[PDB]
């Protein structure tokens, strides 16, 4: 059952960006009610056991950006089999970070799919549109 993972997606500069970003729009953002999603729960089964144990989990565990981090997949996956590799080139490396930093502060957005599919495509979009810094304080000789 697996053995190796993969190295590294997005830049060190790159994943700034998605940190700022998400950051930036977590506060204008408003928050989800986890006492609605909680009967919700107790109700369902297969969202309880998907991402339920989550819910009802603490903030500050590190168990819980690790089941969120695993969750949190629109593109890429999480298993590596066979001497394929056809699924992340460059774009969607972003869009997984872009909406598993969204997840952690926002634990409903988990559940939702299309809101979480339209923010992680702003941010993914945003990064890819600028790229390193061209000048600074004025020309630039070197």
């Amino acid at each position: 059952g697996s053995s190796g993972s993969s190295g590294e997606a997005l830049d060190a500069a790159a994943a700034l960006s998605v940190a700022e970003c998400v950051e930036r729009m977590a506060p204008t953002l408003p928050k989800s009610d986890l006492n609605e999603v909680k009967e919700l729960l107790k109700t369902n089964k297969k969202l309880a056991k998907m991402i339920g144990h989550i819910f009802e989990m603490n903030d500050d565990d590190p168990h819980k950006e690790e089941e969120i981090r695993k969750y949190s997949a629109i593109y890429g996956r999480f298993d590596s089999k066979r001497k394929d590799g056809k699924h992340l080139t460059l774009h969607e490396l972003t869009v997984n970070e872009a909406a598993a930093q969204l997840c952690v502060k926002d634990n409903a957005l988990l559940t939702r799919r299309d809101e979480l599919f339209a923010l992680a495509r702003q941010i993914s979009r945003e990064v890819t549109y600028k790229y390193t810094y061209r000048t600074t304080s004025g020309p630039s000789s070197g």
